[PDB]
């Protein structure tokens, strides 16, 4: 799974920089992840992927923030399960969220075509956080 090029990752040294742009230019960079006891941890970027010419659906949460990605790109729910983004909204569950922010459900999804989409992988645990703390994954 992939995500939309201006989706915009969490960094350490650069604060918010779009994925697209992380990984067309191969940024050497330190992003936040979790564990499975639910805490914060800083990793190393350690690949780059651009996935290609995808198509891409856009989820609109509660709270009107939007996740633009694959239907297959997991992403963490409540229960501490990595799922496929579709199916968390079709299941209707929570997104889970860093810490103590509130947990929120995605509420519509849109189809956008096709867009050229992108990952990065980490070394342990296999997750990322995104601008308002959700959390990408890309486990088993």
């Amino acid at each position: 799974g992939a995500l939309s090029y201006e989706t915009e990752i969490l960094t350490v040294e650069y604060g918010l920089l779009p994925i697209g742009k992380i990984v067309e230019k191969r940024i050497e960079c330190t992003v936040y992840s979790v564990d499975n006891n639910g805490n914060i941890y800083t990793q190393p970027v350690a690949q780059w992927h651009d996935r290609g010419e995808q198509e891409v659906f856009e989820y609109c949460l509660e709270d009107g923030s939007l996740i633009r990605a694959t239907k297959d790109h997991k992403f963490m729910t409540v229960d501490g399960q990595m799922l496929p983004i579709d199916e968390i909204f079709e299941r209707e569950l929570d997104l889970m969220r860093v810490d103590n922010l509130p947990n929120i459900k995605i509420a519509t999804r849109k189809y956008l075509g096709k867009q050229n989409v992108y990952d990065i992988g980490v070394e342990r645990d296999h997750n990322f956080a995104l601008k308002n703390g959700f959390i990408a994954s890309n486990a088993d």
